[PDB]
């Protein structure tokens, strides 16, 4: 049987399947698999727990991918060489947009690389584009849901503090580089912070792999950083019955 | 009021806030015919720009020039005179094998081989088209019934050595570029350009929505040679195609 | 207080000034276990926590997850609950054909070929532990009977082309990394893992007190899988090394 | 055989080796009635191509068109028919406050503020003219009466932001150009345009002979937006190509 | 047999000596010779003074590099070719943190590569790191000294003006690379600024040499109090008793 | 005043606005004895520094060491106390076949392959020699009938990897300078030395006037480590330019 160094599991444990939802927590992997039918456990090791489903008929594996994009690096490449082609990122998100509000969607056309693991796969020169028929369905499956859902370019940072220019820390410093950079990219029209979509996004489009990114807004950083519960509860929600609807358009 | 390089005042586009901008200045005249009422406006340097009507709207269509320095000049005087969509038209080589002559590519994104770029936004930050551009492009070149591909297109800023061609003065390629060609086929690029790195970087980080749509002409991966017949049907479609693009973003 | 991702406060921690921080959850336990009156505090995501006493002092036990951007969480969040030395222990991969399966290396600075160091310093800052908590883990791990070896780590944002590893889904590495394993030998680099370069850019320029000590699990000149016992002891002595690095530390 | 983009052939040259080369294709044919038997070889996109003779030997005029990406086509397509040296003329922006508009400047080397220029040698390598033709612009320019300087410039992709102009569409200049002008001031630096930097690194690192000079049509530290002294630039760019035919 | 090219010196000149203490000014290595058995003066060229002197029966180098990396780096280089494996930099220097008195030793544990001889060796990920049992030693012999010791980070920068971000200068101005660089490096716990350790540190590092930088603070830049003659010469003669007493411990 | 590492003062320079700056200290007696009334001021680390008198005007002769950055510590000191031109005179290495031993070059422009430059300026920024400096040392050179070379100098940090050597204790070269010299061979760069990207980008971005003139002792095509007249040649044709330069 072949089996990866991480993930735990076997090409025979998928079932033929080609496609994976890719989530960072663990936790929300059962989450997302009792969406779909018939969801078996495969393996938890570390931040990877990987379960099985099956989607009108054809069988969809999710894992996850824990934060960052090293972690994510691993769980994608050990899918792909366990036959996974296509990678759908769900999670939620925080706006730094004003007119992006609490509970919208957002569906990332392109990742600005504020990590290093991208710089692995590609030069900086090399755009972090999700795939095209990737993110049409997660826009139509955003938009069936009755959100309102932003196109748009994503920031994607090695960190949650100094990188997404948070100054409420040990140290309350932010080195030069991303000093007033969240204004920059508010500028520039990036709608939200994230951690993974830079690495997954370039990974993919330089490796023959589809991905796009789909995700919940939790937070507006022009507003305030601790989210109301049920708000919260509805999107986290709402984001991942998107996704399970945009992998259905994907094996259409 | 006139822009300083394009010759044109807000008035004389009557109301337009599309352009279609191709790079050969001999090609604007070709596009707004293809529409209602085309009216010559000016001509300067690498600079000739038409108005016309498509379904009763005002359209620009406005030549850039080869390169991201010439055609962020022609993006940002439009911009200054009210056009926020820009449809780039042209035709291009390809680095895939299964890339055919005559079919079109979209661009999704562009590796940042330019300099201008830069001047808009650090590298870090994507070079990728608005959605509902690059949407719409390709469903006008679906309806059209070319097979048509999405994906990244590398963006030089020469013809020469940025596309690693070695039949040249020197046949030198600075290391930066060499093995770059089989680099790029290997990561999934489909051909290379000089200018939409340029255009989709200034775009999209400055509030104003763009893309790319192009017929392939050539495949320097594939011996065969294509005829007379298809390069002219490929340049015409190309052109046919930009134009039914800007039909499905009036609104 | 409270923090975004740990799910523990200040009083969780009785007073811990310093952390034991491996990568995996699994091992939190068994490290805790290893201390007096050890105490699971949460559970989320990557990061699970404990409590523990040695010596009577309390120390906590914290997971960081895979890669710089989840340790930079972990490490922020504790240095905000009071934390202030930082012990990454765990297993790596030696490259150097003289350091065996089964010896220890303590990091004297490590090859930032990560990301989130930037995050903290710029490049040209030396990712470099703490001197007191190098010369602790020296000493643990010296007493422990075991071979060690005090050099340079180079700490990847990646498992698999950063690590020049060919066996993978495309079996291509990007320029920057093809002959980068031979290059790392040649300057005399002991091994790989993902995490320190992080850690310590981020401590040495915050504050804050780190070092790293690993146990060899593999050699990247030898073989890819390695032997159940073999592993087992390597691990076990890893963490009672740590633990007496941690007891040197205390004051 | 024809290059692809120039239209032209080795023969069409009548053995020329050197080459003026204006941005503009409408001055092609103004620098070419300065010589004697002066005739249209070709025009295609931005490039407007003559042959003529000075001193009884062929030089070609070929435009540029604006940036260093079309420049660089038209060095390489001309390099490859024999040309090997190449004479740039053109307008540019100063700013320094002692350099008035109608002075003549010649480039002693240019601040890559480019990317074509990186296609021919990393960044490290100097953008350089030719110290012959450099020699010549400067006495050709001189014995005209002008006001000439010898200095750097800074050489932008960019007309509007990598030039610090905030009168624009957005009104924002990305940080690397923040603050760039009043830099590049206090180093020196003599003025702005869009091709030395491409036209010099290429050819000082492929065997070419070029130069740079410009005629000062605004002062940047009066204003953001701008015949005898465009008339005295190409009679300049005449007089520095007999300079360089011995 | 060779006479190396800017030393002058040959392998058998230097009685077998496989550690040598590299002082920056040319005056110093007669200085620190005398500290030791049977100095002998070997040769002197352009910047570079060597003699050879002996400790507890064992021949030692000291041989000066002048300021700066591409000085240092020719010293190490030609002293390596006829055998010479451990490097000891001495001086003396100022500082830059508050806590740092004139008097104490500073021993660099990582140098801020902010020079340019060390990218000839090593790409700016690698850490400019000395050998540890040299910080070790040198740390030992520092405090044996009596005086108060500092292990940590120094900035090595390739001028002594801007890059130091001295404004009293001739044209008074710092480029944009620099500006700000002094505060940025004090919050980040660097100790204090000198000209050559990237260089050393980083040529030896990635060169199988052992190499360790100890100095005397003889001015501190955030103290306007102004130490009198008795505590400078006493620090200048501490730096080097020091770094003897280092390579004592180096040869045991 | 004196500053802080040359040990002269403004008054000990007597007017001087030129200096000539070798790199070896052993040279600067020799440089300014081919002038009237040459005077030892200073010697201090890698420091010597004379005045002389040349055509009645009094010019300084001050070492520099090696390497940019103490180069770039001259340089400041002798600006602060006056001096506004700066040639430079020394030997190099050849990396171009038909460069003879005994040719002589002045430096167009550096391959700054330097650290101290990028301290006054970034890297886009020409490493360039004021026009008047390098037309007065062309000028020197060839009255002085010698071969004379205008063109790019690659000007490294380092004497051994960063001009590409391999005879060395570790007979490598990193990944940046591998091959290297056949890259700026093909690039038409004449020679190697080790201070003219950090001298002058330093004067060009700070209103200081610079250039460099060279003799060739070695020719890099032939061998990797050299083996009179040519050093005295040098000195001879930088005092010309000295002269030239006088107002
Ligand atoms: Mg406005
Ligand atoms: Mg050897
Ligand atoms: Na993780
Ligand atoms: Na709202
Ligand atoms: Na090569
Ligand atoms: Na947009
Ligand atoms: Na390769
Ligand atoms: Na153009
Ligand atoms: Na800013
Ligand atoms: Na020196
Ligand atoms: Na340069
Ligand atoms: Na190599
Ligand atoms: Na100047």
């Amino acid at each position: 049987t072949k089996t990866v160094f991480h993930l735990g599991v076997t090409e025979a444990d998928l079932n033929g399947a080609t496609l994976a939802i890719i989530p960072g927590d663990p936790a929300r992997v059962q989450k997302i698999a009792e969406l779909m039918d018939n969801p078996v456990f495969l393996a938890s090791h570390r931040e990877y727990t990987v379960y099985r489903a099956e989607l009108d008929g054809q069988s969809v594996v999710v894992c996850s991918t824990g934060i960052g994009g090293p972690s994510t690096s691993i769980a994608v490449e050990e899918l792909a060489q366990l036959g996974v082609r296509t990678f759908l990122r769900v999670g939620t998100t925080g706006a730094i947009q004003p007119h992006v509000n609490v509970g919208d969607m957002i569906v990332t056309t392109g990742s600005v690389r504020l990590d290093g693991a991208s710089l692995h796969f590609a030069p900086m020169e090399f755009p972090a584009v999700p795939d095209f028929d990737v993110a049409t369905a997660m826009k139509a499956a955003a938009q069936e849901s009755g959100a309102t859902v932003h196109m748009g370019v994503t920031a994607s940072s090695d960190t949650f503090y100094p990188g997404q220019e948070r100054y409420d820390t040990f140290t309350g410093r932010v080195v030069r580089r991303f000093q007033g950079s969240m204004k920059e990219w508010q500028d520039m029209g990036v709608l939200n912070f994230e951690m993974e979509s830079a690495t997954l996004l370039t990974m993919c489009a330089s490796s023959g792999l589809k991905a796009g990114c789909v995700a919940g807004v939790i937070i507006n950083r022009t507003q305030k950083e601790i989210p109301d519960h049920a708000t919260l509860k509805e999107t986290e929600a709402r984001s991942i019955k998107v996704v399970v609807e945009a992998a259905r358009k994907m094996l259409k």
